[PDB]
């Protein structure tokens, strides 16, 4: 479980009152699963176990009484609290001690990502020394976003946090990776105008010192929206449907433990008869007749 | 004085795992609002304010959180935890001290009405004096309720939970109506079927005493199914649909309560002031004005 | 004594859905189990019209007739009128003067979509109102879009306004509407709006100005879908989706309206049934004559 | 110089009456668009510019009245008709004169794709000199379609159309690539136990000949589901949560053309000129800005 992540899943939980009043949005279903579900599953396809998730005073122990240490799947799961959502970039503070002096990545807790070879498209980002990657992808709001501005030719050379004036439609998704210098950048930094901590603010550190990759994550891949109420019936059906049409599961935690060999067929067996009433039990056992 | 009622809203919800391993099902979002709003709003338009909930011992306290004393919206509200979720009966097992020597109204946290005259609907039910009343409702899977057989003339002649063969295609609903005979018939309630003190034996008591009401709720009336994770997104979806288009809500506690003079202009604008921040707040507010 | 005759109103531009409605007709288009027109179709059903006239486009026309038919099969009867340009719904009767002839009317418009309990009933006393007009007003979030209607302190209709800037409420005005006989001359007598089109909203505030207009309230506990664009149409056909699949019933079923009411008999259903007894809407006809 | 592609684009579409009754299926809009731009957009994104489209007496020529000789996207159209749906394999006897010594692919009328590097997937079957490309994809019920078994080391070992008891979940999808030998094949093609002139048939002769490449098409990538009335909504609401999102547009030809050269912008506006009242012209004409 040596490589390191962060999944950042409190929030203030304004937007969707009154849904998130006694609910941490992670733990809303995305059609047939936790949100949360989706973001560690995309941590583990980069290779990633051992996971610090941070959330609310509130909702923290929710999630450690969902998941546990993760030993279940082969991981190593870990919790800290957000006293309050101070920004994007808090997380390196609080997950300070468990960054060590490792490189990590930072996954935003509602943040689905889909689409073929993710793995690979992850895959330059863990494997670089020094410096940090995120992605850019093509929306029509980019406003809401972490706006990335590129040369005539595809060069960045821009970050603007929300802009009044996006200078591009290609907004900075909630995936990121860092080296080890990002603890201490986001130690310095003052919060916004917005008055936040702004994950923007590192971002344009490393671009200034010209170690940021902008890798692109073109049209064919989903970023599902996860903003409004509405937003969130339309990544569900988006996952029914893929899941319905292929017979699979998406970002389903234990067969990605179990196509990784994070975990054997005795212990997908254990983990799938207390669900076998339901698809997801029966699943499961399935994957095991190997 | 106040008419009372009682929301179950706990199960084990088994058949919705993973999701309700993290989450309360009465507490997953039907749209833009919890599910328990749905069925507290049915209460309401009856004109019953004194509500009793139950939930699990994990749980109760979350709802507790969420919806208070109810002297907010002008109602009354207790709770109760339910150990084990040992049938829908048990209900009035658990209420018995709050319920008295009073009538009592159940309805399943589960259970999401919409249409025209809801009110009209429930009338005779909530003024019957003597006996219990149920609503029978179409649908294509009969075998998975309590199904409810008429003869020619349509006379309630049998009631069968989980039939093998069901006699007709009319479920009964999640909403009853009952005088105070309720409480003692529960206490002789035996295991029968499936480890559960049923709902069924009790209406099948009343069918045999003669006074079972079965009033018809017809086709342009929705009984959204919340049974699957599918379903729950048809729910979400249905429930949208009709808000988008109206710029209106769907039960809406705050919004009923002030429609049917519980609380006033005052306690509204009370009530928003400190979620204008937010866009159900925003609605409130609009109340206020039009 | 008069009857009531029925208008379906199904032309128009088809720009807003381009190119969808290069290809098909948008009253064509399908609500999920169905053609849309089939909605609306059985809204006048429900009323008891069954003498329907129906117009569209020059090129759609034929096209509808082609599904239809003469709406015997149904215990209907059905005919078919071109107007040429969409110049305007209130031409509707200048177009069917000849088929109303000297009774009342009913315009339901071809990508109308109602559905809820008691619809029947709501429409009743616009039904057997012997003289003036009845329209039906909803509560929308995006009155700018509609005809809209003013209601004073007591709730009595005052006055309507077609796509108003500053919409004077969040009512408009449903794509259904009741008339005497009076309508056909209203109709030859407008002159189009600045805009260039014979307005219906002119018509009704005519009626509204002689006292002769009832505005009935269409209750938030029903539906009235929106087609105006691709995402409403989604919308509308997983509403209904979701209505049907639950119930093992069907939505706006002329088959079904028309042996409920007694338009046709089991026998007749039977007849229609059989040829289709391999898909799944011909099942459902023949369920019916079962049990 | 150009390449060359069948759309089959017929079968009688009972199974959906009535809504088929008075329009062909594959004219049926999936959200913003009719069916058959899909397919269509398939076999431009593959480099293919030549195009026949077959269908039934009567639908043949509502097709040919939509799309004209596809000049106006930078193509080659023309029209057949097949009498009667007698088999997929009859696509190449239809179209032997118009394939005449070239290659050729097929794809299904009903076929939608997408997803992240397809044009790539697609470019390795086209370039192929000698042999077929058949693309296997994880589906449900695989029972409704071609399904492929494979080897203890996952080489695809046999083929069977429709069986009653699949071998895989492996289906293989409605798109195909062939050299020039398969229209001999399909000429010398003996009804099936079905009634029918298989496509399978003629991929089970490659297979043999060791001139099959069976494709695996993953799970990242979608292929959605045509045969219901719910399969069209869900396919619909697909492509919708995609295109919102992104702010732009699944499979728009118009689009394919311009990105690929096949014309310039002076033609895009051209096109967009009676589109250009609703959102379809704009995006046309704002791709000729910005
Ligand atoms: C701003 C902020 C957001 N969040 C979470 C909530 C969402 O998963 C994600 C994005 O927040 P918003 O969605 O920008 O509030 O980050 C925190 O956990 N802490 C924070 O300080
Ligand atoms: C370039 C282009 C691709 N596509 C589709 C084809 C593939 O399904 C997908 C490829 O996206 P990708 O760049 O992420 O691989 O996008 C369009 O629909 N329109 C276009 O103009
Ligand atoms: C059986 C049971 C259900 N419930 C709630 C949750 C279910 O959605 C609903 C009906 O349960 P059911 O699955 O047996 O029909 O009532 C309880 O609160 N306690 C119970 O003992
Ligand atoms: C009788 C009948 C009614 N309807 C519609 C008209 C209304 O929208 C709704 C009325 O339902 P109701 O029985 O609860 O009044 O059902 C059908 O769609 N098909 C039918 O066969
Ligand atoms: C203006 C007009 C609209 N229509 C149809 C098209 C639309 O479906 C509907 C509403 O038109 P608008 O809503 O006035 O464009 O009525 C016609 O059939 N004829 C007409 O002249
Ligand atoms: C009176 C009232 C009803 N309702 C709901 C209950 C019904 O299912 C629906 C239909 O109203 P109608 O009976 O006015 O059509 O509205 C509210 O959501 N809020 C309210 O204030
Ligand atoms: C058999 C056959 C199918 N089709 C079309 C109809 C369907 O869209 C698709 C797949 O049909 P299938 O499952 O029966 O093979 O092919 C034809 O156009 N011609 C035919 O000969
Ligand atoms: C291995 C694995 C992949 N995935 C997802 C991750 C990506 O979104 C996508 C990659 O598919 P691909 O095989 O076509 O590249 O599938 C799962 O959801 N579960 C899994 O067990």
């Amino acid at each position: 479980k040596m490589r390191k992540g962060i999944i950042l899943a409190g929030g203030s939980g304004t937007r969707l009152y009154p849904v998130t009043m006694a609910v941490s949005k992670q733990l809303l279903p995305i059609y047939d699963k936790p949100m949360i579900y989706y973001p560690l599953s995309t941590l583990m396809l980069a290779g990633i176990r051992d996971i610090l998730i941070i959330s609310t005073p509130q909702d923290t122990p929710r999630f450690q009484q969902l998941l546990g240490d993760g030993s279940q799947w082969g991981l190593n799961l870990q919790y800290k609290v957000q006293p309050s959502p101070d920004g994007l970039a808090q997380a390196f503070i609080i997950g300070e001690e468990f960054i060590g002096a490792d490189d990590c990545a930072l996954v935003l807790g509602d943040n689905i990502f889909y689409g073929h070879d993710l793995p690979k498209l992850m895959e330059a980002a863990v494997n670089k020394e020094s410096g940090a990657t995120v992605f850019a992808y093509h929306v029509n709001d980019p406003e809401r976003y972490g706006v990335v501005e590129f040369d005539k030719n595809g060069t960045a050379i821009s970050l603007e946090e929300k802009p009044l004036e996006p200078k591009s439609n290609y907004a900075v998704t909630g995936l990121y990776f860092y080296d080890n210098d990002v603890v201490q950048m986001a130690k310095n930094l003052k919060p916004s105008a917005r008055g936040e901590l702004e994950i923007t603010d590192i971002n344009r550190i490393y671009l200034e010192q010209g170690r940021l990759s902008v890798a692109l994550m073109g049209r064919g891949y989903a970023w599902l929206d996860t903003g409004t109420h509405q937003s969130l019936i339309e990544a569900s059906n988006f996952i029914a449907t893929i899941e319905e049409r292929q017979g699979l599961k998406v970002s389903c935690p234990e067969e990605i433990a179990f196509r990784k060999g994070f975990i054997d067929v005795e212990q997908v067996r254990k983990l799938a008869v207390p669900l076998i009433k339901n698809n997801y039990g029966q699943y499961l056992y399935k994957m095991t007749k190997d």
